[PDB]
């Protein structure tokens, strides 16, 4: 009865809320909400493999539609020896250090490593994000290419260059069209014990203001998969308006579909393992501003990680 | 290759008719139906489990539009020791012996027994019945708390009590405004040998023409599982026309969704085991009545249910 | 943790494209897209068996919605003895050949075989191609009778008679409403070691220019789960304007929806397995004209099968 695709998952039960309205709900500054996903990991051949991943959101109360299923990830993995690898389909993709992007993506992945320096080339187009809501020919593709050594026995650095086409991208709300950006950046992950020290930077060459960079410090073990283990970080963001934050990896509340003047503020957050592959994150962003010193609003989250 | 996950499911193919047009189809007095249900059972560790099910509805002939997956549950059970178990997510409900409501369900469950008396206590939103198509505000909140114990080997009597909020629910086909609800409700359930003797009665305090009342008579040893068991039951409805009945767990045709001064009437139904594991159901509500007298559509129902 | 569900599926990665625009994508002559199916195959008992399948379907780049997914199979199959087979529920038919429909279809079919003569008998509706989009009461019923005898060791000559209700139909983009139409035909499909010549002819008897066929030549012993196995074969289509293509079983552009004065041209395609269950394939469409002399334009494909 076994075949060769291995059923995996997870379930989280997430609360976000701000001391705004609108930062997470329109007209309301609170969102109760569960995500459910079931990935389906196939074995092809023994050196092919397939991965579908569906995927359901619902809001705790919402009942004017049912939580359709969407198929979140759809893409196929060839191992093509042992340094060189790659992708195609629907993935997930992390532009640098993931500040800039990480998060589905459509078209091909290369990768060549050495298990000390790696070098990874994708070529196709963004979905979520600020990517959101646009047609093909409305997306602009995304040429990236990306080096990350390993600095130490952990710690790594790494950069990158990406080059986006012309294309409509959502900016406080309203899609608009931008010519050709070359994005550019640098990322540094530092990790002695239990220290954590990361930081990454960005920007675009050819749009004014539109440095971003990030830094944060961190403490702990944590391990979704083993009971006690806990984390804490703070984090530093600094954003600038012509940023392009499309859908960055880390949890602030603020990007280019929500600003319009750019982010800059503090994040504390903390990791718990309750139990074995259960873990309870929370989140708070504090001294939230824009580029001119005017204040934003501050955010908290709390959320229920089940891994099966 | 083998995980945490489990893999069930169930099929049914449902025909729905009765003598007038728009009991269960608009415009037509007929419905042909199937339903295709797939459940990913997942143990998250030794106390946790997650079930996540997808399901998909589709009419005979209808091509209109494809037949949609949707997560119909998605939620997380722990078992806080061998008396205390808790449920949070989309989940089933059933609010005292199912005749106000046993359907999908947004919220926190507790339970609490002792294998002869029972405590369960749900606080969240309706998702299916009168509850459809209703926004997290809109959407009222229960606070339902239900006694169940165990009168003799098998036979068990209970009661609950419920408080709905003020929100809107479908009224004849008319989303309405109410305000709050206090539901309270005494059910008992005797099974003798084979013979089965149940009822429910409910009513909200503050609401007039609010009571709804159940009895039904059995006999049969129905198992699904197990080839040549048969059942048969006839059961008798009598619910007034402001009784809170969002989406019940039988089968007859009027709810508050579809009848305006309330229904009243018999319903004798079947049940065979063709095969293991295949059922063959059939259903037949006669003498239909509204609480003034005035006469309703017999309907009538039959289904193949196969389980894996 | 293992159940009666066994879990398969596959993945594509395809390629189309033509000389002209809206072949295949509105306003543009190319369209690439991607489709990860998993299908979920269980065994309710000895002689039972239920198949469901979830399907996806998205375009490289195109992120104005997500990937929805829908329930393409969901059908039971039962074994009435050694010759008798049944099925019902959403399931494939295959209306002879398959030149006039092969794809999605809702309602019962029975087998009645020897081994050597088989008699398949499908009554129901049609999802897929020219039937998309019709309501229960819009879409013509079809009552089909086929006969599928063996000539010879592995080839196959038969026939088959189908009868299409009043019904809405995709005329060239357009519904309109036809009459009863009574199609037969008579397929016949040769293989003699590595060479194939298959053909297949259909007519509506009560339609004028109602005439369809098809022929082709064929030379390999391609199968997806063996590496290096390939396929070339050429075949030719001559289809009247009237003929009825809903969802044709092979891969020609041009069918009832597309074609206002029917379709006649060459078609070469071309099946490689570069790996075990990864297979690419290649098609070519030349020298397409209509019925009257008329140019249509050149299509050409490209996909790779991923089998799990």
């Amino acid at each position: 009865r076994v075949g060769n695709v291995k059923v995996t998952g997870d379930a989280r039960i997430r609360y976000q809320g701000s001391e705004d309205k609108g930062v997470y709900k329109a007209n309301s500054k609170s969102l109760t909400d569960g995500r459910a996903r079931v990935q389906f990991n196939a074995n092809v051949n023994d050196k092919t493999q397939a991965v579908v991943r569906v995927k359901g959101n619902y809001e705790f109360g919402d009942s004017t539609k049912g939580s359709q299923a969407t198929i979140d990830r759809a893409y196929v993995d060839h191992k093509f020896g042992s340094n060189v690898s790659a992708k195609a389909g629907r993935f997930q993709q992390t532009i640098g250090g993931g500040l800039m992007y990480d998060d589905t993506f459509d078209g091909a992945q290369l990768n060549v490593g050495n298990d000390k320096v790696q070098v990874q080339g994708a070529y196709g187009y963004m979905i979520d994000g600020a990517a959101d809501g646009n047609s093909k020919s409305d997306n602009p593709s995304v040429s990236y290419v990306g080096l990350k050594g390993k600095v130490g026995k952990e710690s790594s650095v790494g950069g990158f260059y990406s080059r986006l086409s012309s294309g409509n991208l959502n900016h406080n709300g309203v899609t608009v069209n931008s010519d050709k950006q070359d994005v550019y950046g640098f990322n540094a992950d530092f990790r002695k014990n239990k220290l954590w020290a990361g930081g990454e930077w960005l920007k675009a060459s050819n749009v004014d203001n539109s440095q971003a960079w990030t830094a944060g410090l961190g403490y702990g073990n944590y391990d979704i998969a083993k009971k006690g283990t806990w984390d804490v970080k703070g984090q530093y963001f600094n954003q600038k308006a012509n940023a392009p934050i499309v859908s960055s990896t880390w949890d602030q509340a603020y990007d280019l579909t929500n600003t319009s003047n750019g982010y800059k503020g503090y994040m504390a957050s903390v990791d718990y393992a309750v139990q074995d592959n259960v873990g309870l994150s929370a989140g708070y962003g504090f001294n939230s501003k824009d580029q001119s010193g005017n204040d934003l609003s501050d955010f908290y989250r709390a959320e229920l990680n089940y891994k099966f």
